């Protein structure tokens, strides 16, 4: 029970999700007021900059577009 | 932290926050993707419904507003 | 094409919605970064306050509340 | 006013806003409930992909990510 984020992969044209994981790392940091956060995917070290709505490869400064999903109000049946 | 979510008084003619206990049960069952969420305030039993944002007194059927407003969205 | 506001009914226990008129009115408003708006219906005049997000009738001071929809990102087939 | 939508600049690594007029057309299908729309920017014919957040060039099928950043929330 947290938000889903995701990151565009050029590669297949489309909006990837995070491990679970990862999510929540994102999520906590989000919540919390943070402006960045670190983890890793693929043995990889990434930042997610919030004011930005970027990840960055921290070892080659690569920059993926991020971006936090809206949940309907009313929900839907 | 968590969402705010408010119920509105008519009595008072305000929109009221939830005990921080109700708030994130309520939080939680929002993000699960539940359509409902069932708790306990003033010793008395609600659901609250997703689909027409409202609070149901489980005794009487009484409906009263709800709302959900957001912390934190991406700017720049 | 904008926003669609609503307002609590105590009596049907529902949310409603505004004419397409009042829906307009309202949501210009909301565009221009106003904190309030007046109009009309029933014969009844009436200012939505932002700040509280409460509609007022202007001769009794009886308070409803309003709320703005989120539409979903992205959006469902 | 209107809400503000970006495409994703890969050559630069930064979301770009659209030109005020594609911006209004985009916005106007948003509100609207169309799950696409379709203009042009460079002399270039795109349409944008709301289910997907997606920008298509209509002649390569090249896709670039798109955002929609809220003006203005409901606060207190
Ligand atoms: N969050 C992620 N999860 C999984 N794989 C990812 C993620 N971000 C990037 N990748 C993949 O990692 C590879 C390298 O991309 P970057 O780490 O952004 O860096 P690079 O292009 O190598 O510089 C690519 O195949 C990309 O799809
Ligand atoms: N979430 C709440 N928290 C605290 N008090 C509440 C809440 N919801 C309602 N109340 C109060 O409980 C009282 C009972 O009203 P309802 O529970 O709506 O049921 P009703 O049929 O009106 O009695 C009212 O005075 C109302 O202000
Ligand atoms: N936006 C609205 N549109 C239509 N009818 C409305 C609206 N707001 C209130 N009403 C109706 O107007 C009547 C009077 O309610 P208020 O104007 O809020 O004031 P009052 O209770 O008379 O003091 C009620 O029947 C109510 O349902
Ligand atoms: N909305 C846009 N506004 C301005 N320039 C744009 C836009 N979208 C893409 N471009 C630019 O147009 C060029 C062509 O790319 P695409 O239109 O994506 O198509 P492609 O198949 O990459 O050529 C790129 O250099 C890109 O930066």
């Amino acid at each position: 029970n947290s938000n889903n984020w995701r990151w565009f992969d050029d590669r297949s044209g489309r909006w990837c999700s995070y491990s679970a994981s990862n999510n929540s790392t994102i999520d906590s940091a989000w919540k919390s007021g943070e402006t960045s956060v670190r983890f890793t995917a693929g043995r990889r070290r990434y930042t997610v900059q919030f004011t930005t709505m970027v990840q960055v490869n921290e070892e080659t400064g690569n920059r993926r577009p991020v971006m936090l999903t809206l949940l309907r109000v009313p929900r839907l049946n």
